[PDB]
């Protein structure tokens, strides 16, 4: 099937910033189903477990005291190529080059010690299934039709 | 204090036509604080314990087929006099009768064998404190600062 | 049935202003359902036919001669007391007095000999009735479904 | 000249999905103007003839159930370079290429048997002129002021 | 003539939360002109001068601190009955208060020891014509068209 | 320091097309600073400084009648790496040719004898400073806090 589940996290910066609503519309409005989603503030053992790729490297820390600065949304997308697609809606990894009509590229730009850039999008269906397990138990993510879902009907 | 929490349940009718985003928003643009917030699919006994007061009412059993229809998102807003004003931003209980401007007015007008109103907001703070004690653990509500918090210092 | 058909004259102020897609939006976000469509150029004889209840009042002439300025956009809105919700819609007659919130209130301001106020909606069923049938043969007027019109079935 | 007129056709997962106000709106924020336009439900032998050049392509058949499967909205934008200029608003055919900020890139992905798009819009000057008049007939097509016009007088 | 101006002030609470556009928008939508417009940085003397009528009431001090927190964007705002039509589109003085669709019903809420409203409107055209002789010269009040003037031409 | 100031002057086309606040709304929502702004009519001696290396060009004359044919709003923007970034969110200098989410793709199309192009913005650190003392003041700049800015703290 080409359906995939992604893990999106609304950083801090974006609860901060009152841009929960709109980034959530802009995933509403291609297309894709939100089948899990919650506010929770993350802990640092939890943090560090989600970037666990990147333990060693230099902006480790960094990253995750923003992460873990204030409560976050964390959220499950379903739909059509769901992990590239969100990965492209999301942009440029520093929202100074993401492109204008991408997430990072509409709404960031300032950086603290961490490259603050309003969400984290799974890279790969690999890392979007462990992720998702991170933050969801099966009980959290639903199964149920979207307004058009039976458009589609193949 | 003027500040209080309120109940906002975002129901299957907003869900399924994917307006979440849109309605949290007009809740942040105002100043509201998301202080908890997370998609569950309601059963009936939570449905009837949060609708237990309209149990001998005409519109009981289809009031409760209507509110776990699909999976809602409920949310905890915080905020100066929040139960009343989140009240008068949701408009008049039937859509029809709402006022553009209000989130029903603007979203709302088709029912089925209820009376589809997009969201549900708290009566009272009596009835917001029992609502947020039905559908929240403690654990799942937060106090952190939206940006311009720092503004309003008295 | 509580389903009614009401005509809505997307007038040459709105037309020369670019404000035909908001328009549309507004309707189609509240849940009404567009089920005709068309850009015209009204000639005289048309708009005389359309205003003709007005045939003697003073401001006749001034009003056939703005909704012939330029094309407009009729079209035909479906939904439950489409008529009466589609007047609340548009506000007030006279842009000046209607409520922010509202088409009129928030579109129109600016008049000429004429009360320019952004569209015109019929006034009752009766009114619809007569209209649509003026500005539509049957065959341009068509029964489909919208994306949750599943969700309401009773 | 540069002036150039180009078909859209609102498709109908755009029609079912209340899309239309939204796509209408960002050929009027570009400066484009509706030199006609009008809502139809297209039969197979013109949407076969509107597609004749992928009449031996294997996905054939299910574009044209596809673009009859509900009404749709047919309008002629007019403006310099309409052509290339609306193409590159449309984005890439299949919306999972699409870049964020184009139409397909901002509302598609979801697929059915056919490739479900949003809209069509011609692909070239030629196209466009048997493409209109294949929709359209003369008095359907209007030459007025849009509100800047006088600007850009040169 | 109808035609009036009337003096706006983007106070300190919706510059810095990034609301000056947002509000610039509505009323440029509404057709009202902007005919002057600055950032500035209101200093004690010229706030109390502002604001002498209130010079003995009891939030005056307060008033004073919450106009001069940080720099504000004064702008005059040209059109039909701007006065009143401004007032309109303000809302009550309180943003608790305040209906949706207006500008301190969708913007306001959070107070500090002043009742921040988002923005200051003239409350007459008496107080129009001295707060814009406070805070412009002449020569920074412009006449020129907007797009649709020409529609209006009586 | 990576916290830079351009220079942005809306210009007639945009401000004739009441798009000034849609315009200030994308820098604010970027995460921009506005840290001085004004409304003014720029005589033709100021507009052929401002244009200078274009002097020579073929374009020059009817460039400097474009910037002087109505008033315009000039304004500073602060942020990390504001130059690049403002000539990236308002895209290629002929609208034709930016690509949709940029300022100029979703806004711009239409010419006069000059490519109307929506907004200028400097293109390099050392053309900011020269614009920005070509229309401002230090007195007229500011230096103070965004809702945000404390967020950022590093
Ligand atoms: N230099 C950095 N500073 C702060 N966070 C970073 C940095 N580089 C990467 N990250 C974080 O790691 C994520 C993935 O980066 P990458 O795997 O290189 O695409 C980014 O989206 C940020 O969440
Ligand atoms: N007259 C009614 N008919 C059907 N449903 C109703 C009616 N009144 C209230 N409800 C439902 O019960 C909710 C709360 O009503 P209330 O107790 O008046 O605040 C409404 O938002 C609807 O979901
Ligand atoms: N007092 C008036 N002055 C000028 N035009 C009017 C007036 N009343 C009504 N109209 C025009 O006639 C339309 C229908 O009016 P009504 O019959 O009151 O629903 C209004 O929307 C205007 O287009
Ligand atoms: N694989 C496909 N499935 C469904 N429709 C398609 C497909 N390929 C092309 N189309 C339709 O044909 C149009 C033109 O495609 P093309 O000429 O290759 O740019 C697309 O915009 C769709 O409307
Ligand atoms: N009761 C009040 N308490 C605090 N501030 C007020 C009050 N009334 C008015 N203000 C401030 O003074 C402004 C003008 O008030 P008004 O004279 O009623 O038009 C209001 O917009 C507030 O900025
Ligand atoms: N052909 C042209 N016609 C009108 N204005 C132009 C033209 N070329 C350049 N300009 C103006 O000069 C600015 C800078 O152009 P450039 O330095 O080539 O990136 C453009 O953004 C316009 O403001
Ligand atoms: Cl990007
Ligand atoms: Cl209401
Ligand atoms: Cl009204
Ligand atoms: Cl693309
Ligand atoms: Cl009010
Ligand atoms: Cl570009």
């Amino acid at each position: 099937s080409e359906t995939e589940r992604t893990l999106v996290i609304i950083k801090p910066d974006a609860v901060v910033r009152g841009l929960i609503g709109e980034i959530i519309s802009r995933f509403e409005k291609k297309g894709l189903k939100i089948v899990g989603m919650k506010m929770i503030w993350i802990d640092r053992e939890l943090a560090e477990k989600h970037y666990e790729e990147h333990r060693e490297k230099p902006f480790f820390k960094a990253l995750i005291d923003y992460i873990t600065k204030t409560p976050v949304v964390v959220m499950v997308l379903e739909g059509r190529y769901a992990v590239e697609v969100v990965r492209k809606m999301a942009g440029a990894t520093d929202p100074k080059d993401a492109a204008p009509g991408t997430i990072r590229g509409d709404f960031g730009l300032e950086v603290s010690d961490a490259i603050c850039n309003v969400i984290h999008a799974s890279d790969s269906k690999e890392s979007a299934e462990r992720e998702i397990s991170l933050f969801f138990k099966p009980e959290e993510l639903f199964e149920y039709p979207r307004a058009a879902d039976w458009f589609y009907k193949k």
